């Protein structure tokens, strides 16, 4: 059973903006890039929501790599403990997506936290999701494609 | 209501020095130089106190990123925790503004702490500024322009 | 006294591939890559079990280094605490053999831990071996070449 | 008061090498071998011992830096906490003196624990010294020349 953020947020306007702030040593800034692009798209087939990349600046969905305390309420510690977190669709803060850069990632070629799929499952908190109580969502809260849980999940709220 | 430290210690010269030791990856030297500037300045208008910047040995106010245990009873901690610290007026230690290099800061266009807040909240410390009580204040405890309590403050210790 | 893991899991193919697929800032690449032969080889010259190196995607037995969380379970930790982890013998995590990189590693010429002598116990347990008893055992569990425990208890698996 | 070690541990002969192992990235090499060969000779002038330097493989006094564990018992922690241990003469780990990276270290320009400092009491342990209950003592617990319980103490054992 997939779940969504309590008031049930979710992004409002035609298109949402987001942008890669940073990154990590781990790998190529470009991986990073088409990585987040082929994990907002997995969500973004399912729904009438466009997004649309920017370099610079603010964006609605602010994603980044970030060692210790980093500018919200959720410093990150180190390594081990958590590993990333990001928020629900709203303004400032909302919808932004941050990982831990004192972990290992990797794009499936070494050894690592999978990017891609952690990147999934960020975005889909990014977008309203909630975690599921379904082994097989991408949204469970424990660790490719959308399970029929995350899809009947993200329609339902866009819808 | 703004607070100043017990006893209410502050510089007693007319000049008072500064010197930017050590600096962090995060961002450009030059960016930090300017932002303390900026910071110190925000303070400086509002009082009979001028500060002179001096590029090494000892100043009066030292200021710098460090990590871990770093020649006071203070050490840094690594990512998260204790984030900065600075210490009211007086010889030595006093009057000096330590930040955690283990933490992520920015000036503003990229995820972190945002310095040039962080700097005038330390280096209002460093005049001899306590927390205050205001949540309008710059000197609050928790997280542009000084507040009218920063003002009346800083004023009256000096006023 | 020598111990298996439960259940005694063992390589049960003729050929077992082995990958270094991280190194250390603290080595050259090329020392790791003779040291984790030599930890094999000394495993290797007891038993009827033939190693082949692989220097790209997934090996039976995956070798590298870590920050943090890395994709498995067992995340580590920064310095100190957790050192290393490997798995028994078994698909997927079966197998591989990870070391923190937030410990300081050596082939000894330097400070650190020797890595021969972590890689040959490590490896020890990739192949199916778990802690001895005695003291003069290479999988003692606290810390050159195999003992007579170590031997008996490799060629009693394999066999 | 001074203190030694208990059974009163010291070197035994005329010459006693040391060897800097490994440095920090915080200051040039060449600085650390000075203030290393400073602080060796402050305790020297007292006694009839002869420190010998050597710059690889084994010496009697093994110095240096390093994060997380690193071969003995005693595991560094990251910033803060322990910052740095010394043995007692004797053979093996004996006599070494071991820093933690994970600090600032400073030769006294920039922020951070002044190495010429902590180097100077590190060594006193390499030597035999315990810590002193005079406030003015370099072996006292917390924290430039030798007080004068220094010197009655590292006489006495010398010796
Ligand atoms: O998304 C963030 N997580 O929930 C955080 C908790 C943050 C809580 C939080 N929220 C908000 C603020 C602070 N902390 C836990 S996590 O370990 O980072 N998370 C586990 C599941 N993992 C998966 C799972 C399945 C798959 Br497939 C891939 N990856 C994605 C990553
Ligand atoms: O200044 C230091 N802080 O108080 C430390 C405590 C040190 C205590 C301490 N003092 C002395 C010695 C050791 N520890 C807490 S902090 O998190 O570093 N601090 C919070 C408020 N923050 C703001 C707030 C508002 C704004 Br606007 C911008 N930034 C500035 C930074
Ligand atoms: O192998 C791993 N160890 O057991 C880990 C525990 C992991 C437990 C674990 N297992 C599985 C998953 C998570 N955690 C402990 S360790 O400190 O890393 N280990 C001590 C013995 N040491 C020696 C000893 C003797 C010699 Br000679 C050389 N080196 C090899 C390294
Ligand atoms: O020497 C090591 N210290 O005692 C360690 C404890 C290790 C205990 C230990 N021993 C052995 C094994 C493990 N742990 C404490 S320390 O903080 O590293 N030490 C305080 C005094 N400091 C001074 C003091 C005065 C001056 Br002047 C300069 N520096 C030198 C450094
Ligand atoms: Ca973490
Ligand atoms: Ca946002
Ligand atoms: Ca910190
Ligand atoms: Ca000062
Ligand atoms: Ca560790
Ligand atoms: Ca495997
Ligand atoms: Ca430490
Ligand atoms: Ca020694
Ligand atoms: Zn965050
Ligand atoms: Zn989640
Ligand atoms: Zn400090
Ligand atoms: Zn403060
Ligand atoms: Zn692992
Ligand atoms: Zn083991
Ligand atoms: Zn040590
Ligand atoms: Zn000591």
């Amino acid at each position: 059973g997939y779940s969504l953020f309590p008031n049930s947020p979710k992004w409002t306007s035609k298109v949402v903006t987001y942008r890669i702030v940073s990154y990590t040593r781990d790998l190529p800034h470009i991986t990073v890039d088409r990585l987040v692009s082929k994990a907002l798209n997995m969500w973004g087939k399912e729904i009438p929501l466009h997004f649309r990349k920017v370099v610079w600046g603010t964006a609605d969905i602010m994603i980044g790599f970030a060692r210790g305390a980093h500018g919200d309420s959720y410093p990150f510690d180190g390594p081990g403990n958590t590993l990333a977190h990001a928020f629900a669709p709203g303004t400032g803060l909302g919808g932004d997506a941050h990982f831990d850069e004192d972990e290992r990632w990797t794009d499936g070629s070494s050894l690592g936290i999978n990017f891609l799929y952690a990147a999934t499952h960020e975005l889909g908190h990014s977008l309203g999701m909630g975690h599921s109580s379904d082994p097989n969502a991408v949204m469970y809260p424990t660790y490719f494609k959308l399970s029929q849980d995350d899809i009947k999940g993200i329609q339902k709220l866009y819808g």
